[PDB]
Parts: C-alpha cells; sequence; structure tokens
C-alpha cells in the first residue's frame, strides 16, 4: 500500500487521471480517433508551433491566400482535428491562431504526464501511487490548516478575489508545501534581488505533472512571440481570481489546483498596454502590466522574507490602462521558486 498521506494520494491520482487528459484534448477539438494520447510526440508539437509561427507572419504581412491555405492544411494534417459537421476553419484569423498556440502549450504538459504514466512502473513492493509520486521529483508535504502559513495563505485567497469574478466562490480544500528537486539551487542567485513577492499561477489539472517534474516553463523558440500578451515569459497575478480563471473548472468539474510561487521581480518594467517584449530594457528584471484594481499596499505582509500582497482589492489610480488586474512576467525560468500548491473547490453560484 501507499506510504503517503491521503490528500497527497488523492492529489497524485488527480494529476495522473487519464480521462481528464482525453477530456482536455477533446475540448481542444483534437480527433482522439486519429490522434490517440500515445501519439503525442515532442517533435510533433515543435513542428506545429513553427507552422503557427509562419502562418501568423503571412496573416500579418498580407501573404498569398494560397500560402495560408497550404499552412492550414499542413497544421490540421499534423494535428488531426474533429469539427463535427462543421467546415474546418482556416488559420486566417489572428485570434484563432493564438488559441492554437495555447493548445500546444497545454499539449506539451499533457505529453509529459502520459510519458511518465507509462514510464517506469515495474515493482510489486511499491504501490502504483508511490511510484508515480517519485516520478515527480518533488517533495510534497501537507501544510497544517492551523499554522500561520495556512492562515496567511487563506487570507491571501479570500481578500484578493476580484469583483468581476463573482461567478463563483473559492474554498481552499488543501494546501501543500512543494519543493522541486534542484529548484532552490537554481533560484539561489535571485535571492539577491529586491522586490521578491509570493504570486499566483493557475493552470489545468492536466498540466501539473509537467509543471511538477519540469517546473514552470517558457514557450520554445518556435512559438510565435505574438501568441502571448507580453512575450514569451512566465505569467503571474496578485489577484487569486485572475489566476483561478485559468484552472478551467466548471460546475461539472469544480476542483482546481493553483500554485503560489516566490518570484524575483527586481526593478519592474511597468506597462499599460500589450507589448511583444523580445528583450528587457537594461536595468529591468521583469514586466508589470498595470491594472485598475490591486491588493491594498497597506496590508502587504511578509512570509520568510517574501512579500505577500494579501491586501483587499483597491482601485490603483491608473485610468489609462488596458488591464483590469496586475500581471507579472519573468523571462527566465530561474527567477521562480514554487512554494505551495493549493487544491481549490469552486463553488459556482446557481440556477
Amino acid at each position: 500500500k501507499s506510504k503517503l498521506a491521503k490528500p497527497i494520494q488523492d492529489l497524485i491520482k488527480m494529476i495522473f487521471d487519464v480521462e481528464s487528459m482525453k477530456k482536455a484534448m477533446v475540448e481542444f477539438e483534437i480527433d482522439l480517433q486519429k490522434m490517440p494520447l500515445g501519439k503525442l510526440s515532442k517533435r510533433q508539437i515543435q513542428s506545429a508551433y513553427s507552422i503557427l509561427n509562419e502562418v501568423q507572419q503571412a496573416v500579418s504581412d498580407g501573404g498569398s491566400e494560397s500560402q495560408i491555405l497550404d499552412l492550414s492544411n499542413r497544421f490540421y494534417t499534423l494535428i488531426p482535428h474533429d469539427f463535427g459537421m462543421k467546415k474546418p476553419p482556416l488559420l486566417s484569423n489572428l485570434e484563432y491562431i493564438q488559441a492554437k498556440v495555447q493548445m500546444l502549450d497545454n499539449l506539451l504538459d499533457i505529453e509529459v504526464a502520459y510519458s511518465l504514466l507509462r514510464g517506469g512502473n515495474e515493482d510489486g513492493d511499491k504501490d502504483p501511487i508511490d511510484i508515480n509520486y517519485e516520478k515527480l521529483r518533488t517533495d510534497i508535504k501537507v501544510v497544517d490548516k492551523d499554522s500561520e502559513e495556512a492562515k496567511i495563505i487563506k487570507q491571501y485567497v479570500k481578500n484578493t478575489h476580484a469583483a468581476t469574478h463573482n461567478a463563483y466562490d473559492l474554498k481552499v480544500v488543501e494546501i501543500f508545501r512543494i519543493e522541486r528537486e534542484g529548484e532552490s539551487q537554481r533560484y539561489k542567485p535571485f535571492k539577491q534581488l529586491h522586490n521578491r513577492q509570493l504570486l499566483w499561477h493557475g493552470s489545468r489539472t492536466t498540466n501539473f505533472a509537467g509543471i511538477l517534474s519540469q517546473g514552470l516553463r517558457i514557450a520554445p523558440p518556435e512559438a510565435p512571440v505574438t501568441g502571448y500578451m507580453f512575450g514569451k515569459g512566465i505569467y503571474f497575478a496578485d489577484m487569486v481570481s485572475k489566476s483561478a480563471n485559468y484552472c478551467h473548472t466548471s460546475q461539472a468539474d469544480p476542483i482546481g489546483l493553483i500554485l503560489l510561487g516566490e518570484v524575483a521581480l527586481g526593478n519592474m518594467y511597468e506597462l499599460k498596454n500589450a507589448s511583444h517584449i523580445t528583450k528587457l530594457p537594461k536595468g529591468k528584471h521583469s514586466v508589470k502590466g498595470l491594472g485598475k484594481t490591486a491588493p491594498d499596499p497597506t496590508a502587504t505582509t511578509t512570509l520568510d522574507g517574501v512579500e505577500v500582497p494579501l491586501g483587499n482589492g483597491i482601485s490603483t489610480g491608473i485610468n489609462d490602462t488596458c488591464l483590469l488586474y496586475n500581471e507579472y512576467i519573468v523571462y527566465d525560468v530561474a527567477q521562480v521558486n514554487l512554494k505551495y500548491l493549493l487544491k481549490l473547490k469552486f463553488n459556482y453560484k446557481t440556477s
């Protein structure tokens, strides 16, 4: 049997659920019949990105319609889609192209999870759960619901639930202390930077095996820089609800996982509008999309030397900004150190 705590057992089962991986692929409109879970190849995904990269260039520069049609055929031939009785849409709309780049960011993590799931599973003396836990290379511990850590984190969750996101409530079901192998060592040079904060990062539950084993990642070189608001970096929020929206939960599937990572921000390059940042302006360490609402700076506390903006959402004073909420982006995988993983239950307001 399993030697882990129950909630950790439930967590592992959840992140390695094969049926959720399929559901995710069906939502992305992949043809499960022509492209099974076991067909996902890392190379396949890279090629797909290059295609999206090239087609995006064509739509932007007025390339031949022939070109856009050929690229679309190559894309769909590489990643079989099932559109039902609908005619397959061409990759001629920049918004549909973005959606497709998002799907590949997700397919990269799903591929990792499946690989691990069918990897080294040969032992009778180890429960299947324990074996999979070990594949994660991450030490996971349950945080006691009554310690200071738990209390602070619960406050952070309750106080930063944004106004426009009142389509649901949030209940913290469990809090885990996580420590990915070698991550603390990688992040060490950044302890030197000032302005290190405890920020949020939401994702689908099907991404967690990739997140835990590989850590948070930046899109590969093939990915169009345009496929992202502020370029190819790692995104965070100080409003729990802004992130929570990326868990992609529903009344039918209410449980979501969310991360709390310590991020070395330093001098932030503050922006009010989307910008495809290719390189940072000497002297800056991160980007900060300014929003109209943000936690109350007066309430900002600290936990282990890291700033926690658990303040109640207040208006920020900036009027000329595209964003409703703050957005933080780092461009180096080493500028983040994952700390906590929260199991959330979305209580969706009813009929």
